[PDB]
């Protein structure tokens, strides 16, 4: 048995009036060009306004304007958008685990799980931790000594927390995720590295979201700080002592060096680095694969790279940047010769 | 007790033609300057040439060509590197489990799996999952509810599949890869992010290879799909809604942003990123590290950044690139004034 | 109970001369700026010398020139960043095991373990694997077949060894690394891939550390060989047949290409790639999200990529560089035309 909703029960979730019969039954969601009849569809980005009129959708959601002269039922809200990412939750089809401790978890006697949280097969929570009501622990997480866990959290199977981790309400930690490991921390001495014990932990806000097999280090002396509503996406890597203000993203494939600060509102693409020691100010935005090397103190879109060209073009390009120095130098000697003619 | 066999034995399963004795007993592979006289050696790139007459290798892998005047025994074939290639299996020491789950697996009682199929210590196979015939479950692995793994498929230790997750056959997964997690879907409302339930699943395949802590996102609302005989190296990221074409290869920390489309018999170099919603065609190469930002109609190969130079050199490159806007303009007007004169 | 010294056993431990009343009990350590009256301090960088006079430290760890002239209580030594370094150990507050295999654990028959080791819940330990005196073990843990791990060895939760990984003493292994999977190793026949076995194994030397999320392939004939004193952050990738010189260090997202080898005392910055089948020489550093395309035989820094800047201005400097083979033909032309008059 599938999961059905009438456009009634739709619209009444999101505050839409429902411009045709409000019995329709819905069974899912889908882009305008790929909707069926028993599907809810959005029309969000202008570019595929083309496409509204021509839609198999049972129904689409529409902003009054795009509703006006539309030949199907509409589903009026101030932002389909947002529509969407709120009628989505009501056909995930994740499993949720019921409250309890599966009998295979090891519990330490002396840490502390709310009866209204589940703990999976194989999971391993340490002496002191915390968890707390409606957490949901998978398989094989491992919740490491004096670690807390807000209410609401949602933590997939396989996730790792170090010692001393603290995390606020309603945190999400896909699979593989690492949380509070020893970063990178050496004292040089005459070429032999010598480890700086990483004596500080994590501090998470709340509604907080990290990505698979993101590792997120613990801090040196002081904790790795991150703040509320930050989001972050797959593969990241975010060094010790690192401060996230509070709504930023940050895509996949990004690393953050070591004691770097970013502010608030903040959104770094994909694969982006920050070397250590630097802050960004809030309500910047940096493009993919941007190597940023000094502090931002301007909100705005900053970039570095080149653009893509076919490798015989770029090639000819590359060459003459290394040729750029001699160039300037020949330019130079061209603006004398002609001033002095 | 090691691994042997017959220079006849090697020579029938490549379809050689054994230049010398057949006998002689063969223990491993080795490049040509490594061998000894225990192992079969092999000469596919001509630039190794060089070394054919010195190696001490009990024997070589040849073309009819190269082994016109070489003195040793010669396995004479098309094409030696394939040969390498089909004969290094005979030489592997990766244990091999039997039929069977062990006693610590957990399997849902509404889970199918093959009695042929292998199944680990402190596995977990979730409600709905089917398990194919000769399919090899490493220790730790979770494999999520309704998930499919067809035939001969093999996942290392530690492999964690979401719900909704379809494998065809011969499925190749090292371990810690992360096949199925949610995406980053955010609708921003005034500075705030909002989660996008991420209710697509995964289709992969049959002869896909996955490498070890690659993640590989399920679909927004459709799946996020990969051809058959697609190649993907370690630490990949594969945003939601991809669709990767047969035949296509990706090296390592390679990162593909939400709804691209890669056509088939592409190769991604290490650490190339794309952009979303682009397009690649087929028979396209892209080198390491390059930031591809839009659709790509012609096959070749394509680059981004810039040659790599000692510190100091590169700093006044990148000092003139930032000049190039000014240098234009000077070129400009150096051209109009010696025209003028 | 909290760990406290006395400054005359941190001073004995370091060898310092205690400048004030040894007696002083310290419950922690703290950067200058961060620092109360129950926290030892230091200043290794002269940058900090403006905070040393207000800093509200108990006690500071000071060259003997920085202790002339100062207020408080100096312990003095000749290197304060090193002292600071011996002293964390005495303030980490992560758990230590003791010794035994936990009742969950599976150890083959013919597995060796030392049994002043310690193996944590749910570890796997394969037939042939030998786990050295004073190994740390950690819960979820697989120790491949034949797999070895030397003396004072520490590996955190949910590490996976393959088969035929050989580690040295006092290996640091945190949480996802994946030593000794199988890497990219394909042969194209007209356009399909073609697995090659990598029957290769890993050879990782003493005092080398792994962070968390890292992966180490196996080689393909030979070993992977990582030196001792090697010093790798998180989420980097070691493909097959690298060969890492003794005490290099290389920061989180570093990819290594095939075969490459890297040689004594270098330093890779943050997401460098290095191409397949180059060799770095000694005491090479390479900054930041270089992509390094070929050998380096002359120590020193390299670097590649561009500075960044707003967006619309490198967007300006982007075009540029596609025009630089024009501008380069127009300069030529003007200095000829100029030659003319
Ligand atoms: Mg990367």
């Amino acid at each position: 048995s599938t999961l059905s909703y009438t456009l009634g029960q739709l619209a009444a979730h999101v505050g839409a009036e429902v411009r045709g019969d409000a019995d329709l039954p819905i069974q899912g969601l889908a882009t305008l060009q790929e909707a069926g009849p028993a599907q809810l569809s959005f029309l969000a980005n202008p570019q595929y306004r083309k496409y509204l009129p021509e839609s198999r959708a049972g129904a689409v959601l529409l902003t009054a304007a795009d509703a006006d002269g539309f030949a199907g039922t509409a589903l009026v809200v101030a932002n389909p958008y947002l529509a969407y990412a709120s009628l989505s939750h009501l056909f995930d089809r994740k499993p949720k685990a019921a409250a309890g401790i599966h009998p295979t978890a090891i519990v330490a006697a002396d840490a502390e799980v709310d009866p209204s949280a589940s703990v999976g097969a194989y999971a391993v929570i340490e002496s002191g931790a915390r968890i707390g009501a409606g957490v949901s622990i998978g398989a094989h997480c491992v919740i490491g000594a004096r670690s807390v866990i807000g209410e609401g959290g949602w933590l997939a199977p396989r996730v790792t927390l170090y010692h001393d981790v603290t995390i606020g309400a309603r945190v999400s930690i896909q699979s593989g995720a690492v949380i509070g490991g020893e970063g990178f921390g050496f004292a040089n001495e005459k070429g032999v590295w010598q480890k700086i014990a990483q004596i500080g932990g994590v501090t998470i806000g709340d509604d907080v979201e990290i990505g698979a097999n993101t590792t997120i280090d613990r801090g040196a002396l002081s904790d790795t700080l991150i703040g509320n509503g930050v989001k972050l996406d797959n593969q990241i890597m975010i060094a010790h002592n690192v401060q996230i203000g509070d709504h930023t993203a940050m895509a996949a494939c990004v690393g953050i060096s070591g004691s770097a600060k970013i502010g608030r509102h903040c959104m770094l693409a994909g694969g982006v680095g920050l070397v250590g020691h630097i802050e960004i100010c809030d309500n910047v935005f940096v493009t993919g694969m941007t190597m940023v090397t000094r502090s931002i103190t301007e909100p705005g879109s900053y970039s570095s790279g080149t653009a893509m060209q076919p490798a015989a073009e770029w090639k000819k390009s590359a060459a003459r940047i290394r040729q750029l120095d001699d160039m300037a130098r020949r330019l130079q000697q061209l603006e004398k010769r002609l001033a002095a003619v």
